[PDB]
């Protein structure tokens, strides 16, 4: 039971979708992104989201040594709860077994956790950015074109019992009604433990789009299959639907994830300057309706989460 | 009219094995017997699958469909729907797949709208014993096959199909693979009216409820347009005549068979696909409605006749 | 799950009897209908009353009196009486309640909110009526509300209750469910609820798949999925399609010449039977069956026949 | 599709004086109030009428007069009138109206459908009274119609066509749509329409998300996506959340005292202002801002303020 007045905000820093050339702004080497979390929890961000990126060039990469180096700096400066990914890297074609090896490295308190495979396409973005300082970045751009973002059901088991094994809490990504209709089947098969937490994400090619109706019909069928007692929920709308749909979530009584890996944007057309600029943004926003964001203590209550301390970094 | 109904018969597919029914046609010769008695009870379109003659086993064989499908168009004048899914649950591509239609050049053809998890290990729960060992190996390695449709493939099916005149007839299993139609769609891949099949109950797809079926339509309309597509729906196992019965009275068109659901009502097996076909015929029928002929599935669908097939 | 209950409204309060020579009229019609209506399948027949020399509706107890005792004495049928019929016709429900405590009946209707309940577009397709009241009643629904006032709700609930009498609470919109919602959660009605979506009156929510799966929704939210039963009319040529999908969605269903004078798009309905006869055959190829009326007694939690007052 | 109208509903009917020491209720404060949300970015103001000696809801066509004369004297925001108020009292529409003809606003509501309106459970709330008025009116109006019947309905659209008046059709619930796409179809009401969904009221629709979403959609699929546009009404605690959805899904909003007495929970709103000013604090982060009373009036077509009779 949970204060119908307390919303957390999640800031998710960099990503693996978005390439340093379409925005100067993007994270790039380890110390931008802790910076730059660090940055996002003093502005409200109670809890971050935290990829790896290459320092050389910005592309993304699974390191653990880098995300080791990562999450233990941000953790010298902020109680921040940091959700690590174990996506990162599926647009390139990585295995979950692959990306997983991060919870056991690091035994974060919490960490993403998707949910079905299926397209994730970004190959579109080719007709909107030209020129680039990487001849790695078009190359990633159109592999999409023909990569699965893997997770399959075998995949899926495996996993649960990883993040048991390293008390590491799943965050749910579902991007599909199918994707909560596999998270249903998982907890009802018993590998997943409630109150689940669950994310939906609006926008990707290869996904559900970012209507209201979208939106509705996604957390009416988590309620309708899981039970509205076992689970909780945060939502990511993709691009400039990121501050609208984010919005509508709290406005229905759910958390809201914004930060650089979901939008460049911070208004249509004008870049956003950092990861602190949109959450401050939608701390504005929260306030305005009545309510303020969890404190990362908060976070870590209202999720049941381990402790900033309990984790290997 | 609003009054003719496209009954679709999906005469064994790829997902129920040997085992689990004396009555699902394995050979070719069944597979062609069980087509024209379904044709014949008010199938305007049969879809179709290979199975390795000996076992059963799904296979991508062209020459096993140039047969059945030579076969079928020899006594029948049914729209004969040929997949380029079957074999994907066993992780064979597009490209492989898809080689049936430059061959054969059907009237219309699936077309599977985008990578899923696909997976039905949860019958080994339900069936114990097999007559083959293919089946249980088959079952367990869907809970780690991805049926793989990717943009990249989808573009290049695209192609092959207009290249041999075979409509696309477009499998949806979630709302995201409507947002793929859309896209594909509007990129210039797709040339309308789109023909859109729904399919609900796959364990990795959309579920069977009511308010699924609804949504996947509603969205169809909001991205598509209401006029720019027609549209069929299945409804898995023990949802096959309900939800038949709802794509009915929501406009829609319908498909049965014993691809679907091995049953003709609740642990009753179904004899024949004919049995399924006849029931949803009656109830059509009550409804105010008559299925649609072949000939009516091609004007219907525009599709370009039995003539003009390689068979 | 695969028992369905089919209610048969044998000729309710729209339509008139100009419209069509099978709408059933007197008293005697009204009983035979009901007994027929029960013999193909209706566990529950729903029952208004008419002046016996126009068809005139009426809410006179002791013509339900009649109608009610000699459909008893034929059948076991669950006899559903109306507490709305003569609402149209400007009647409040102190006055149209009054059947409850005359014949203290195991079900009668119970009617969730005010509306406009407008039938005068009838008028443009029937043009010669062999009485004058036809066309005046017609015309006049125009300005008519049908009134169910939140006190005419409490009293109601009480008349009920005092009675042994089941309200079926009939919801034609989204607001009526909120208003039934609120009358729950005050007190007033004792649960498990029986609900009915009214689908199709002018003045009321339409008749699109849309708005059926919005109704059922709206009172699994406010009310609970446990803490009810379900049934459905669909008006018109919108009562096989609108009936077969509440079946689809677990509900029960209606159909009679209360509802539609048809039997299939330009054809009247020569019976009640001939409807429920339809209806029946279409919950049976669905693996369903009809609720005999003790049936519908448990799943209500009926009375039972014998302590009616008539 | 950056521009939000921005209407400030100043006192209403359904408040009563002793409730909140801000709300509105002489003539001049009512003024104040309105030109107050103008100058805090309410394009377009809501007016009701009340007694200048007890605050009663009125009718009073020369209060109306005096008061849209006053506010036209310093803004040109634009004047919404009710032709609602006085309907929790009975009084029917044709009464009601009469301030179209006497004024020729530029627009005044047009409720679309007869329904219950009660606003006796504000009795548990507040519990003294300056007026015996004040609870002798929340009672009576658990027994109350507010009645709006299709022949009223018909009278109001000639009315407003005669005062070239535009028509703001509010709608309570879906039937109430439905009555809408039923209007127009039958070319009483000329397009592109204007309607304003209410969420809240006891006997209408509630304030769920999905209830919000449904009548929009209902309006889409009806009436016609190209045919109409719409603002939305939260009643009390879901003034603001429910007005930020409108926002989010393409519609206008309405923010006031007569909605709501509160600026946050337990906190009263000291202004009509103040509620404006944190309504397009919102439009704002929304990346959008509120419309000018005279891009109000390119928006929906309106006359000007000149053309008005005051
Ligand atoms: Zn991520
Ligand atoms: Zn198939
Ligand atoms: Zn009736
Ligand atoms: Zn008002």
């Amino acid at each position: 039971m949970r204060k119908d007045d307390v919303v957390i905000v999640t800031c998710a820093i960099t990503g693996a979708i978005h390439t340093p050339s379409m925005s100067p702004y993007l994270p790039v080497t380890p110390d931008q992104i802790v910076e730059e979390a660090v940055k996002a929890a003093e502005a409200g961000a109670g809890m971050v989201h935290i990829h790896a990126r290459d320092p050389k060039d910005g592309r993304p990469t699974t390191d653990v040594e880098v995300f080791r180096y990562i999450c233990r700096e941000i953790k010298k400066q902020s109680d921040v709860v940091i959700n690590v990914t174990t996506g990162g890297g599926g647009t390139l074609g990585i295995p979950v077994e692959e990306r997983a090896k991060v919870v056991p490295a690091l035994k974060p308190e919490i960490a993403t956790f998707n949910m079905g495979s299926m397209n994730f396409a970004i190959h579109p973005l080719l007709k909107k950015y030209k020129e680039f300082k990487y001849d790695w970045e078009p190359e990633y751009l159109e592999m999409t074109r023909d990569i699965v973002f893997r997770n399959t059901f075998k995949d899926l088991e495996a996993l649960s019992r990883i993040f048991k094994e390293n008390d590491t809490k799943p965050e749910l990504e579902c991007y599909d009604i199918g994707q909560i209709y596999n998270t249903a089947f998982m907890f009802h098969e018993g590998y997943l433990e409630p109150p689940l937490r669950l994310q939906f994400i609006h926008g990707i090619l290869g996904g559900i789009g970012t209507a209201v109706e979208d939106v509705l019909f996604m957390k009416q069928t988590a309620d309708r299959l899981i039970g509205r007692e076992n689970y909780t929920w945060s939502l990511v709308g993709a691009g400039r639907f990121q501050m609208p749909l984010g919005t509508l979530a709290v406005i229905m009584g759910g958390d809201v994830r914004v930060g650089l890996e979901d939008s460049l944007y911070i208004e249509r057309g004008k870049l956003a300057k950092s990861n602190a600029e949109q959450v401050e943004k939608m701390v504005r926003i929260v306030k305005e309706l009545g309510k303020r964001p969890a404190t990362p203590d908060e976070v870590r209550e209202i999720l049941g989460l381990k402790g900033k301390e309990r984790v290997n970094f």
